[PDB]
């Protein structure tokens, strides 16, 4: 599913990621947005050959199952392709114990670089919610 703007701005707060840790929703859509473009069923391969999955690029590495990542860990104890789902529930449930885990929103380092310091709360400008 490739969701709109304020769109996924509504379901991040109906799942609680609203201020997480301290994180307004704009934070997370402006992380989303350049993660996967809104898009669910995003994947990339990363060069020491985890993937990321989903709206907000959960890496394989750490936080879910694939069964392709030597040596990896699964903390969010879910199959990676429940990162890639139209709902996104398992996305932030999973979101949400990597926000906590110490660096806060750096763990997205597309959000260090693009969000980090920017006016995020245009994300969710105009938005109904
Ligand atoms: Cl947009
Ligand atoms: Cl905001
Ligand atoms: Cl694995
Ligand atoms: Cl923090
Ligand atoms: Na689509
Ligand atoms: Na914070
Ligand atoms: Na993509
Ligand atoms: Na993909
Ligand atoms: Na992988
Ligand atoms: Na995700
Ligand atoms: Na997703
Ligand atoms: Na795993």
């Amino acid at each position: 599913k490739v969701f709109g703007r304020c769109e996924l701005a509504a379901a991040m707060k109906r799942h609680g990621l609203d201020n997480y840790r301290g994180y307004s929703l704009g934070n997370w859509v402006c992380a989303a947005k350049f993660e996967s473009n809104f898009n669910t069923q995003a994947t990339n391969r990363n060069t020491d050959g985890s993937t990321d999955y989903g709206i907000l690029q959960i890496n394989s590495r750490w936080w879910c199952n694939d069964g392709r990542t030597p040596g990896s860990r699964n903390l969010c104890n879910i199959p990676c392709s429940a990162l890639l789902s139209s709902d996104i529930t398992a996305s932030v449930n999973c979101a949400k114990k990597i926000v906590s885990d110490g660096n806060g929103m750096n763990a997205w380092v597309a959000w260090r670089n693009r969000c980090k310091g920017t006016d995020v709360q245009a994300w969710i400008r105009g938005c109904r919610l």
